């Protein structure tokens, strides 16, 4: 099992505002730059407001521009994954006018909105279905943030409705994807792992869609509470990988670290290269990792305002296309880990779950929680821990299937370090 | 004093979603159709989300597309008025990501947002300043709806802050407009005239900017309470014209009926042509009317969803491009009233106001109110009433300046018909 290595593509010069009038020669250079790092894929992000400005009209020009960006990715030698619904990017919401204010509604429970997102998922897949470089689709970037209790314009949903939303949209394309050789996934931020009462449940990420996605951001309280270059912080992405597997029905389901960056609000810019290198060392020591997709390709121009300041500095390339120090670190990490194979992990911490396989207390596996710290401490001691649920602890078939020979039990104690946002202003 | 006649331009085929990828040959045909009616101007509506996707970046392609649309209006023989901030159109809000949810803010009070709207106003004027067909700008369509308490995502402001917002944005371009021969205006929905407690005040519409704008929509309770083809309904636009003048410092300031339609949620479709004709008859008998701008040019395609159903039928041309019966009525109204000059109105009903010139009770001038009905009843009787405030009533200079020789005082009685949506 060998990891893919890719980059989340932020267009240079105009960011995602480039979709209004893409500068195709710049986008061509951007993607060639990414390929020259040794990346094998990119993840790209069209805007929902431009794709679907009316509930029952999808803009053909927006679809054609997505196709053109995929085409240029292929011409650079990259596989291209497309996120369908943004939705949310870098602290900003892009919600079409037919779901705001006078037309406020929940994308998760309004049947007419669900039908619209279904039409959009089918239109994106159908537009791209003939492209050799089109590698797969994700429903959208961290869509669960819209339903969290923290959201200022929350779209309500209970957990059963979220399950139906995922099943509906994934089920539109899952059969096509498997027959065509493409991937279908969905993406939640870490509230799915950490926030008690959150309507997206851990098993949804680990059982629905073809691969589990995790987005690893140590500004979530981990870097603040333990230190930016602590083992808890450097190992955070590996923790999410191993945590997610506890909730998977498939004992070797791949886990995609679909976004990870070195955020300057907690990690000193001089440490970001080492953070990159050592975070990927830790990821590479987890079996069945689908790939690592760094956030992000290009710095945000300083002309653009209201981003959390660190978001500007996340790029592997600066605004002119020059490689940054983190870019150099990621390039070297790809070369280092192209054929790293991780050995099985055989000591498991046990997460108490209910009869449906859901955590009794997600706060216990959040930064500062008893389960979070049990894993981190076994990790620091060199024991390479994995994670199972209490239900599977009594299932020798799955245990033997994963090669687990030792169990570690701890009680639930909530952590209080978790940050649901990236910046104090939110 | 002669009226201009124009149309609010809704692009055929794709509505304002056309701004994503304008079909310029279709837009050229749209504007040629409008000119063939005998219209002399159009009002057009760029989208804020496309113009200013970041607080400190205005999209040059969006500016250039506005310029191209103005150019084609001129080539069709039309003057083009541009609304800067949409903002709000036909029940939908278009608010950039940097002012919503995690970035929620008030366009009326957040200084950084005010500076962004200032940059956008200057960029629109500067982009269009060399265009012969560019006739003027309005800050945006019914922007006050964002601060109304009825709005589900309200942008708060008190009346003093609204006044400063207007003064700030208008003052950016007012001198340039006067020097270049163009107009600067702002636009509120009728909450400014009717909604007690609303932070936009009547005198703002009648004193700030170069001309008063009124948008006349009888689904506001007038048609429901009196009947869609009652004199109260047919005269509602003329009423807004004459009511607005009471709060104007300038005794001959022009009043622009900048939007008026025959909404099918209260007016039977078979009656809409007569509603058009007779509403304009009443408007044409008010002096100092800048113009009448019908809502709207082209019907919204039935493929588009979530509009109030009546919005689909407001266009003068059908989805196939054929002239509707209301379009024929508007075309004939232009021919009828191109050279109508309204004589002075000399009998005034008096609006009690406080020392700042604000109504003591806006509900009394709202549908169902005593002042609203006193005007409609005098107009129905052929008395051609105008409107002054109680402050005016003890100012012989202004009274003489407007030619007012008779006053009618009426006791305040609140109306209850007003619909804010
Ligand atoms: C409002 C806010 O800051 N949201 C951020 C989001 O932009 C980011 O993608 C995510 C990563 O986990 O973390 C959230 O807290
Ligand atoms: C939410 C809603 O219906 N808003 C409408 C607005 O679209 C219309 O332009 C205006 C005309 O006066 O009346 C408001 O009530
Ligand atoms: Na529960």
């Amino acid at each position: 099992s060998h990891m893919k290595f890719g980059v989340n593509y932020t267009p240079s010069g105009e960011w995602f505002y480039t979709w209004l009038n893409p500068k195709w020669e710049v986008i061509r250079r951007d993607l060639a730059q990414i390929a020259e790092l040794g990346a094998d894929h990119v993840r790209i992000f069209p805007l929902w407001t431009l794709l679907q400005p009316n509930r029952t009209w999808i803009n053909p020009k927006a679809l054609a521009d997505v196709r053109r960006m995929v085409e240029l990715g292929g011409e650079a030698g990259l596989d291209v994954y497309v996120d369908v619904i943004q939705g949310h990017l870098s602290s900003f919401d892009f919600v079409p006018s037919w779901l705001v204010s006078w037309h406020e509604g929940s994308m998760f429970t309004d049947q007419s909105a669900i039908e619209a997102q279904s039409a959009l998922t089918e239109a994106i897949y159908g537009t791209l279905s003939d492209m050799k470089a089109f590698a797969g689709l994700t429903l959208g970037n961290e869509c669960n943030q819209f339903t969290d209790a923290t959201h200022p314009r929350r779209m309500p949903a209970n957990a059963e409705q979220i399950g139906e939303w995922l099943d509906t949209l994934i089920g539109l394309v899952a059969k096509r994807c498997r027959r065509d050789g493409r991937l279908i996934a969905h993406s939640e931020n870490d509230a799915i792992w950490y926030a008690d009462g959150h309507a997206f449940l851990p098993r949804y990420a680990s059982c629905k869609g073809d691969v589990t996605t995790v987005h690893s951001w140590v500004f979530n309280g981990t870097g603040q509470h333990y230190g930016p270059m602590s083992c808890e912080s450097l190992g955070h992405a590996a923790w999410l990988v191993e945590l997610s597997k506890a909730f998977a029905a498939d004992p070797h389901r791949p886990v995609w670290v679909q976004a990870i960056g070195a955020p300057g609000n907690v990690i000193d810019s001089a440490d970001a290269p080492e953070f990159c290198r050592r975070s990927i060392d830790a990821i590479a020591d987890c079996p069945d990792v689908f790939g690592v997709t760094w956030w992000c390709s290009h710095r945000i121009p300083s002309a653009f305002s209201d981003f959390p300041f660190f978001e500007h500095q996340l790029g592997l390339f600066d605004v002119d296309g020059t490689l940054t120090d983190v870019g150099k670190a990621f390039r070297d990490a790809i070369a280092t880990h192209r054929d790293t194979v991780a050995p099985p992990r055989t000591t498991a911490i046990v997460i108490p779950v209910d009869e449906q396989g859901d955590p009794l207390m997600r706060a216990a596996q959040a930064p500062g929680g008893s389960l979070f710290e049990a894993w981190a401490n076994l990790n620091r001691q060199g024991e390479r821990p994995c994670v199972i649920t209490s239900l599977d602890a009594g299932n020798p078939a799955k245990l033997a299937n994963r090669g687990i020979v030792r169990l570690e039990r701890v009680e639930l104690v909530a952590g209080h370090a978790y940050n649901a946002v990236s910046d104090p202003a939110f």
